[PDB]
């Protein structure tokens, strides 16, 4: 086939019930992670080629960065609860990768200010009781499929892309292939 398991992509020998329908891992210490979003953009080409009625989800991970990388998937939560992932993602992957100017929870507190999020508003929302629920949602996730690796994408918590096996001298022509894949793993 065109398609086959232990290619393009694999299957969960334990496959995870009531998963988000297409589920990303990242975290902002990760350099591929840095490519997939600021240079491929992954997320986005993927969207655009999902069937209607399916959602996609996007989580940070703990794995990476001991604790500046936990501060991150706190940060990431508090970026999910306010609605404003799309103005805090490149800053902070700019931030730890390219600038390196994000040391401490006061840093990444910062990405969110000059992004115009008010302190006050970052700040309640940074000790929240739904902010903890969210880092719990990705803590869970990750842990639902024993994740050791980033980045990584899971559709409906039974498969997972293998982008090991495509080629890269084009870049254009992996993300379609890639995107591609989550469609037919999608309609699965």
């Amino acid at each position: 086939a065109q398609y086959e398991d232990g290619k393009q992509y694999t299957t969960l020998e334990k496959p995870v019930a009531g998963a988000p329908q297409v589920l990303e891992f990242f975290s902002f210490f990760c350099p591929h992670c840095y490519q997939f979003e600021e240079v491929l953009h992954i997320s986005d080409n993927v969207k655009k080629k999902l069937p209607e009625g399916v959602k996609m989800t996007k989580y940070h991970v703990n794995f990476m960065g001991g604790d500046l990388g936990k501060d991150l998937t706190q940060a990431w939560a508090v970026a999910m609860a306010l609605g404003v992932e799309d103005k805090v993602t490149v800053p902070l992957f700019e931030g730890v990768q390219k600038t390196q100017t994000i040391r401490s929870a006061s840093d990444i507190r910062d990405v969110f200010i000059n992004a115009g999020i008010k302190g006050e508003e970052y700040d309640a929302a940074w000790n929240s009781f739904v902010v903890k629920s969210l880092v719990a949602q990705q803590e869970k996730a990750a842990a639902d499929v024993q994740l050791r690796g980033v980045p990584a994408m899971f559709v409906n918590g039974k498969y997972q892309l293998n982008p090991q096996g495509m080629d890269t001298s084009n870049m254009d022509v992996f993300v379609q292939q890639y995107a591609d894949t989550v469609k037919y793993l999608s309609e699965k």
